[PDB]
């Protein structure tokens, strides 16, 4: 998160940190939403070999009673996810068992909200804590740059006059607006001047519901 502020700790209690496994490489870091006490909704470029979620985090560096890590039995990405394109960029994971219910841990042109351990610019590291920043929700026309940007499949976000925006590390998060999620963190541009383009939730619900009832 870019422009952000550091979160009360615990205050999104919803928020997933992902560690993603990939045989040929290091670890990779992505945020998600724990929407069933054994789901969690993320981004599909965040798909791997394996993943662990860290539920109940805020200080990713520091173990705490809040800390739930729980193993992912299966991912479900979406099946016309495009690794060009980025279109359905969505993905539900399965947690091996439904996690504790705790304070820490529990599911879910107007300012709409993202939290994330993203870096927070360009060349800096991800973040220790979880922060949060309030973006502005645009209109298709101030992302027609991305090509293959679709008004209907996805929101775009972010005021291009300020600095405000996601970015590396926040993929998978959810964006809030009015306490309710509408939005998946996708893509931007490398040099993170924003708007960016996030999943639009509302069109995948009948593929999340469809998913939530066989698994
Ligand atoms: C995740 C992210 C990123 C990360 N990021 C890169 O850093 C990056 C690069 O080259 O380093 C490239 N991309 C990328 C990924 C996909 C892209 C695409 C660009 N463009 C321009 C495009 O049309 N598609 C489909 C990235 O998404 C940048 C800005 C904002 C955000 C977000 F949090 F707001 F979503
Ligand atoms: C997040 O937690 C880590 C671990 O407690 C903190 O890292 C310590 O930070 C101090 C000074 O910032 C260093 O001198 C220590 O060496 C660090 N310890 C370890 C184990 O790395 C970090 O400051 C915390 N970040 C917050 C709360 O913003
Ligand atoms: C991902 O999306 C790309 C971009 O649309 C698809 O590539 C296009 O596919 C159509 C239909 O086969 C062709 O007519 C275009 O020429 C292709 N364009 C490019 C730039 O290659 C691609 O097929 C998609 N991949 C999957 C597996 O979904
Ligand atoms: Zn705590």
């Amino acid at each position: 998160i870019i422009g952000g502020t550091e979160c009360k700790p615990h205050s999104r209690p919803y928020m997933a940190y992902l560690e993603i496994v990939t045989s040929n490489g290091p670890s990779k870091f992505c945020g998600g939403f724990l929407i069933r006490r054994n789901f969690v909704l993320t981004a599909a470029h965040c798909a791997g070999r394996s993943i662990t979620v860290t539920l109940g985090a805020h200080n990713i560096t520091e173990e705490e009673d809040t800390w739930q890590k729980l193993e992912v039995i299966k991912q479900f990405r979406h099946p016309k996810y495009n690794t060009s394109t980025l279109h359905h960029d969505i993905m539900l994971l399965k947690l091996k068992e439904k996690a504790s219910l705790t304070l820490a841990v529990g599911t879910l042109g107007r300012m709409c909200r993202v939290a994330g351990w993203g870096r927070t610019g360009v060349l800096k590291p991800g973040s220790d804590t979880l922060q949060e920043v309030k973006l502005r929700l645009m209109d298709p026309q101030a992302c027609s740059h991305f090509r293959d940007f679709d008004h209907n499949l996805q929101l775009c976000v972010g005021n291009p006059r300020k600095t405000k925006s996601a970015f590396k590390g926040d993929s998978g998060g959810p964006l809030l607006c009015a306490g309710a999620a509408q939005g998946i963190v996708s893509y931007g541009r490398s040099d993170a001047k924003p708007p960016a383009v996030f999943t639009r939730i509302s069109h995948y619900q009948p593929w999340i519901n469809q998913i939530l009832q066989a698994n």
